[PDB]
């Protein structure tokens, strides 16, 4: 088998100061005892990497390479050549939390791209064996790098419908056009809730998702004053979660997922009187990563374009092009 | 021959007449409609929701008032003359969606006893649908029975919490408040199999009161800070009770809110977030889990049910100035009509 025994240097995107996006050589990686060698052919922005850029993540400082929703390819060892995709979130195995099968909870979760583990904005990254699922020769690693950010919404819709206090399930509305919501929206439509209503309120986007969107696409003001049996917060600022408790019906789920900011917004008093289910929601379960790759693969998340690309040396540009709101899509992988 | 009412004159009821004005006076007495009971009552419990509407806190509740909504007493005429019964005062259609799918507390034209346009148990006698009546045998007291409500107000919540949880790891839980709403939750999470209850409460008098009968630990807030707890009962609900059950609760755990305290804010929403808490409100009870409750109540899983003390209906002014004097050891006061 071909081994990288010596090493040299490949291309990141290094974080090197508040919306300062450096693309330059740095250290090739020496996988651990149990790991693979992965080259990099995709790895999406998330709102994560977009909240360490602007100096806000209190966690990723110094130098640091972002970037956790990565797909590619085995190079050396007996999988040399195969096409995998990332599950960015390494788990204990033993803690309470994972013996129960909610990994996503683990009391020591290490996910890349949150030291000691570096991101994937770069040609190569080193990855235990358990952490990559295989990527049929039909499923191009562009879509298949979108399987962290699906399988977060997947974890959310599947906990938060497994915890429904009734079987009503008729009608969800999922709050905020980015990738959570578009997730959510393909989720709750996979997951056997047909009738999905997405809010946004950028014009731009409503078009965008329009094209190949199976589930409906409006802006606020024609969903005022309705209630839904579940309501997903993608967004999760105060507004978006006054919104949410406003439009769950009683008796109805509230998942957020959204780490926008504030502290309240909540609406106590209608979650109390008209017993609402709240729940946050944290990334996915091992099982529920896996469970996701399998729905992508087999076709029922739909055709998975809500993507554009663009060169890891281009990075930075991209990233400004997100903050100024001028990107159509909400996702942008970014090509080593 | 059944003893009727078939003329009526007056009874006593205790009237909320204006901001912390209450007049023990003579009103109509009630005539039941159709398929309805006459209840006399024997001993009705005073609620958080009475003493907010005393204050003036409730737009829902103004101008005359009979307040009061734990009731139990009897029958009076017909057939079913003489019979004890304890009422569940909530009155739920049978045929909306939530009905349809078993959660008649969240009934869309549910009525609750002293919320208009029903009058309160405050008085000598209510009017109530025999389907909101559970018998009560000889050997509980109408004045243990009376804990019915209040009872299952945390059954119903710790039920449905426990149904709800994303694992099956229920060692641990925390009660926040020594109120009736805090000592049913206590009681109620034992009974279905959470042993390990710690309930925690800043008042030492009624701690104290509490030790007479608790099979739960009872503690101050300090002497469990910093630990978690697989659920939380916030039988309290203001921001500061939310908070220490946000930080009280363990990651993927259960935070029950029942309290009406005041406030919208205090759950800390990035923890619930990042350490995927359940939280869920709750409303009174299905007329399924009233039942349940007063089954257990009955055959002795809910402990003693004497933590109550009584003051006739004639006195409940100066009731309810001990309750707001915090002067009352007793989680619940029972007025005798
Ligand atoms: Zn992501
Ligand atoms: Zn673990
Ligand atoms: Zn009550
Ligand atoms: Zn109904
Ligand atoms: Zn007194």
């Amino acid at each position: 088998h071909h081994h990288h025994h010596s090493s040299g240097g490949m291309k990141a995107l290094v974080y090197t100061g508040v919306a300062q996006l450096a693309f330059r050589d740095v250290p090739e990686p020496v996988p651990a005892a149990g790991d693979h060698l992965i080259r990099i052919d995709s790895v999406g922005i998330c709102g994560s990497d977009m909240h360490a850029y602007l100096g806000h993540d209190d966690r990723r400082p110094a130098p640091l390479i972002l970037g956790h929703e990565g797909a590619g390819v085995i190079i050396g060892g007996p999988r040399d050549g195969e096409r995998v995709t990332i599950n960015p979130l390494v788990t204990c195995g033993t803690c309470p939390a994972c013996v129960s099968g909610r990994d996503n909870l683990c009391a020591t979760r290490q996910i890349i791209s949150m030291p000691p583990r570096d991101g994937a904005f770069a040609q190569y990254v080193a990855m235990p064996a358990r952490n990559l699922v295989t990527v049929p020769d039909d499923v191009p690693l562009e879509k298949a790098a979108l399987a962290e950010p699906v399988a977060v919404s997947w974890h959310a819709v599947r906990l938060g419908l497994a915890s429904m206090a009734d079987a009503r399930r008729d009608s969800a509305l999922v709050i905020g056009g980015g990738a959570i919501g578009v997730a959510a929206a393909i989720s709750l439509q996979a997951q056997g809730v047909a009738d999905v209503t997405l809010v946004e309120p950028n014009a731009m986007r409503r078009e965008y998702l329009a094209r190949d969107a199976n589930y409906t696409i409006a802006t606020p003001e024609q969903v005022a004053g309705r209630v839904f049996d579940i309501t997903v917060d993608g967004v999760g600022y105060d507004a978006t979660r006054a919104a949410a408790s406003a439009a769950t019906r009683p008796g109805g789920l509230l998942l957020h997922i959204g780490l926008g900011g504030g502290s309240a917004g909540l609406d106590i008093r209608r979650i109390t009187l008209q017993e609402i289910t709240v729940i946050g929601t944290y990334t996915y379960t091992a099982q529920d990563f896996r469970d996701t790759c399998a729905a992508m693969f087999d076709g029922r998340l739909g055709g998975l374009d809500w993507t554009e690309s663009r060169p890891l040396s281009a990075g930075a540009d991209a990233f400004a092009d997100i903050r100024a709101g001028r990107v159509p899509a909400p996702k942008i992988i970014l090509k080593p």
